[PDB]
């Protein structure tokens, strides 16, 4: 007999918690509630590690149905996909080595900055130094690190769970995490659709019934040992 067939879900595997890899699979934050909110909307799927650009390009050309990426909702963004309810509340945050003179985004002025391309840790360097040579841009954030931790660049910009993690795991490396309250703005995450999806209505009740059930949170303290603040994802 005929037929799957499986909602296509993208995502980019090199953002340590939400998604990564690990022995050959793709683990993490997303990946795990991904897995719950399928389950809670009666939804065979498939989860693939496209990567970042490709995510968003195959979302436009609905190749992939959907995407969980630790992707921040925002207006432009639903100019041209549709989003979840939220799930998560973050902030961009700065990256530097221990002894870095940094103490906020501010100081980052004249200083080379790195990046992912096409992030919410772009648009802010972007938006507090304007566009230029310094603002240095990556296709995965592992290679940001990477171009901080080897002297490329002065700074990195991005997400507090992702730069947090990566401190709390690398001791070795030395690193420090700014968090700069005044100069970067709070961000929630959503799970992305082409615009126009038929899978967005189902994936919302699911999500809601995910969080009702405890399941949710389970998921963050396996994740972040600590209780989240439900009251964040109503506001
Ligand atoms: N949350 C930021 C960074 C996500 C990058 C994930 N690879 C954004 O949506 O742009």
């Amino acid at each position: 007999g005929a037929t799957k067939k499986k909602v296509v879900v993208g995502t980019d595997a090199a953002f340590a918690p939400f998604e990564y890899m690990q022995k050959g699979k793709i683990v993490g934050f997303d990946v795990d509630l991904l897995d719950a909110v399928m389950k809670a909307a009666g939804l065979d799927y498939e989860l693939k590690n496209i990567g970042w650009d490709p995510l968003f390009a195959s979302l436009q050309s609905k190749e992939v149905d959907m995407g969980i990426s630790g992707i921040t909702i925002t207006d432009e963004r639903k100019q041209s996909y549709d989003f979840s309810d939220p799930y998560f509340e973050a902030t961009q945050v700065i990256l530097v080595k221990q002894g870095s003179p940094v103490k906020n985004a501010l100081d980052l002025k004249g200083k080379t900055i790195g990046v992912q391309n096409a992030t919410t840790g772009q648009e802010a360097a972007e938006k507090l130094f304007g566009k230029g040579p310094h603002i240095k841009k990556f296709e995965t954030t592992v290679v940001a690190i990477m171009e901080l931790l080897n002297g490329g660049v002065d700074a990195v910009i991005t997400d507090n769970a992702v730069a947090n993690e990566y401190v709390k795991n690398n001791p070795n490396k030395k690193l420090q995490v700014i968090e700069d309250p005044k100069n970067f703005a709070s961000e929630y995450y959503g799970m992305i659709f082409p615009k126009n999806s038929e899978l967005k209505a189902k994936v919302d009740e699911a999500l809601k019934n995910v969080i009702n059930s405890g399941k949710y949170t389970e998921i963050y303290k396996k994740w972040f040992g600590k209780e989240p603040k439900l009251d964040r994802l109503k506001q």
